[PDB]
């Protein structure tokens, strides 16, 4: 009853252009079987949203990558939040929620916005820039390591470590095995910056450690929660901001609307998150036999959720392949959905909003003026290089 497909969603041809294969996955049925990796797949909005919102049946503690932690040993100690289920997940989640809270956003907003304006002013002096290295990477690098409380030395480890983490959710293909081969120095640096004495006062990392006396987490759980923010909080925003700039470069009519009302900045970034879905895929593991969209799935089976595909499902979205900065984006799954929904989404949205605000106020045109090169990752979608000329307003 379940269609079997040979599509490899972790192949370079897939990453290069996922959208035809994603339609094939959606239209084959609500539940498909991917023979290449022996996993179930769900690519429509309805099933993806259903799976995300039943964490009991579709658990995360057996891993949210291809690997099943009941069968193989995790490549690194499990995340206490991403790779945990309720109730063990609940109190670490609460702590990160309060650390990455509206009050914390109020403390950092003015500084995040100054750096966004400063960066755009600096790029406008160069004219022709790489919107990845010089913007999508440079701007988060200028705010997020400092907001964490990290020392200056060794920050060049951060993006390689995150790329490794996201590649490691994938199958044991060359992307994943090469990433792990090169992992030793990046893991060393990261695990070391997770210790309380190495995190500057007032930052996110020192705040997690300062939350270790409330009965929610113990001191030995704080380094791994810092590790969560160093894994999940930089590379995602790089690809989210890169997606937004790529969208404005490809849809000049939407840049013109954004310029005329810079208060659309926050929704323009949210739409970019839906439209490109920087985090493309995640797995769950079934804890029991379950019926999903007419399909019987046995216990202990991996289920691949196509988040990017669900965000382009025409069953849920009108004109899903159009970038529309006034779209009602509520309900997109680019940040997930349910008990694991991105606990850092306020940081991501703050960064994306203030950057698109700076572009809206200072830039008249964004024109691609060089070869676009895609960056390949088993989990993240984004560009390696995006050459653009910025015309000042
Ligand atoms: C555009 C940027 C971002 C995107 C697209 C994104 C995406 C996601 C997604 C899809 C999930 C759900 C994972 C799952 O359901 O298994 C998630 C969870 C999470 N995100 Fe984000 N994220 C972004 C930015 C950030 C930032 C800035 C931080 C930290 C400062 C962060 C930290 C986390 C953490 C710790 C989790 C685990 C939450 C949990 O399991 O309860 N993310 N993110
Ligand atoms: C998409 S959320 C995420 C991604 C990578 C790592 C972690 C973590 O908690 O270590 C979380
Ligand atoms: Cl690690």
């Amino acid at each position: 009853t379940i269609p079997h497909l040979a599509i490899d969603p972790f192949s370079l041809d897939f990453f290069d252009d996922p959208y035809p294969d994603q339609q094939t996955l959606r239209d084959a049925g609500p539940v498909v079987y991917l023979d290449k990796w022996n996993v179930y797949g769900v690519a429509r909005y309805a099933e993806v949203h259903a799976v995300l919102n039943d964490p009991t049946t579709f658990c995360s503690s057996r891993g949210v990558g291809l690997s099943d932690f009941k069968k193989e040993k995790p490549w690194r100690p499990p995340s206490l939040i991403l790779e945990a289920d309720p109730p063990a997940h609940t109190r670490p989640r609460a702590v990160l929620s309060k650390v990455l809270s509206p009050a914390t956003m109020k403390t950092i907003r003015d500084g995040f916005a100054a750096a966004a304006d400063a960066k755009v002013d600096e790029l406008l002096q160069r004219g022709c820039i790489d919107a990845i290295a010089d913007l999508a990477e440079a701007y988060p690098l200028s705010v997020f390591p400092d907001a964490m409380g990290l020392k200056q030395e060794g920050r060049e480890h951060l993006l390689p470590y995150a790329g490794l983490v996201f590649n490691a959710f994938g199958p044991p293909n060359e992307l994943r095995q090469t990433a792990i081969e090169r992992s030793a120095p990046h893991q060393a640096y990261v695990n070391e910056q997770c210790q309380r004495p190495n995190l500057a006062p007032g930052g996110f990392g020192a705040c997690i450690h300062a939350f270790t006396d409330t009965g929610e987490i113990t001191p030995d759980e704080a380094p791994l929660l810092v590790r969560s923010l160093l894994s999940a909080g930089l590379d995602t925003t790089v690809n989210g901001i890169g997606a937004a700039v790529y969208c404005l470069a490809r849809f000049p009519g939407e840049l013109q609307r954004l310029r005329s009302d810079p208060t659309l900045a926050r929704n323009a970034f949210e739409e970019a998150v839906r439209f490109e879905s920087p985090v493309q895929t995640f797995f769950r593991t079934t804890t029991r036999e379950v019926e999903l969209g007419g399909a019987v799935i046995g216990e202990g089976e991996k289920v691949l959720m196509f988040l990017g595909s669900a965000n382009r499902d025409p069953r849920r979205w009108s004109d899903p392949d159009l970038y529309d900065i006034t779209r009602k984006t509520s309900g997109h799954v680019g940040f997930g959905s349910g008990v694991h929904m991105c606990v850092g989404q306020l940081v991501a949205r703050l960064e994306g909003e203030v950057m698109l605000s700076a572009l809206a106020r200072k830039v008249a045109a964004i024109d691609i003026d060089g070869p676009v090169k895609r960056r390949f990752n088993n989990t993240l979608r984004g560009l390696e290089s995006l050459p653009v000329k910025l015309t000042p307003a």
